[PDB]
């Protein structure tokens, strides 16, 4: 343990910020990183939260998987985004608009319902449907995540089995020899400090699953990569991947 405390820590540490990744593996969890004291901090989901909003459109049939979102021509954020696209598209794209698209179909009122009944964070939406998850109320903490992620990597979230694997569908990100990477990153650039994670799980050949939820505080100049690399180098020192 100690030795892979150490290493893990490094890898916060040679990214010159502060962070935990928290590993759950069956019944057990463990907490590593450079500033342990985040792993029960709560933060903005930032678009970690399009996985639960998936779940929740495609569940109260909002939506489904082959449904083409169009553009209406309103200025997006980025050039990519002004295009027609499905779900799966914007998941992968973390493409905000559309998913503000889908909160509003399921309004206000459902929603709370939903996210207080899967008891996400501190499951409090507040008045806002479409930002809730960039600027609050909403804010879940990484043992939260990794929570979160353990469930719906072996298909425990309370929503039907089939909307579950829709989802887990959209978030394939990588693949090393047999293991594949289910993960949602999250960057919550209009909180400060700037929250990163990556939450997801491993997915072994053999079925066995691994979650994971790091959280980093992102610095000027600091690229976005930075979540997946810490992510990777921690889950091959573990011999995870």
């Amino acid at each position: 343990n100690q030795q892979h405390e150490k290493a893990i820590k490094s890898y916060f540490d040679e990214a010159q910020t502060q962070g935990v990744i928290i590993i759950k593996k069956g019944k057990n969890i463990s907490t590593y990183g450079n500033n342990l004291t985040r792993a029960h901090t709560e933060y903005v989901p930032a678009s970690t939260f399009k996985m639960l909003n998936a779940l929740i459109g495609l569940e109260n049939h909002k939506a489904t998987t082959t449904e083409i979102f169009k553009w209406d021509g309103k200025k997006r954020s980025y050039p990519m985004w002004e295009k027609d696209m499905t779900l799966g598209d914007a998941m992968a794209l973390s493409a905000v608009p559309v998913y503000q698209e889908l909160a509003r179909r399921t309004g206000l009122d459902l929603m709370q319902k939903e996210v207080k009944r899967v008891g996400f964070g501190n499951m409090n939406i507040g008045t806002q449907v479409d930002n809730f998850w960039l600027v609050g109320p909403l804010k879940i903490t990484p043992i939260q995540e990794v929570n979160f992620a353990d469930d719906f990597a072996n298909n425990r979230l309370p929503f039907k089995l089939e909307t579950q694997e829709e989802v887990k569908k959209m978030l394939l990100i990588k693949e090393f020899n047999g293991s594949k990477i289910y993960a949602k990153s999250g960057w919550g650039m209009d909180v400060t400090p700037q929250v990163g994670w990556l939450t997801g799980w491993v997915e072994k050949s053999n079925g066995e699953k691994v979650a994971f939820s790091l959280n980093i505080e992102m610095k000027q100049g600091m690229p976005g990569s930075i979540r997946n690399e810490i992510t990777y180098k921690s889950l091959e020192n573990l011999g995870i991947i």
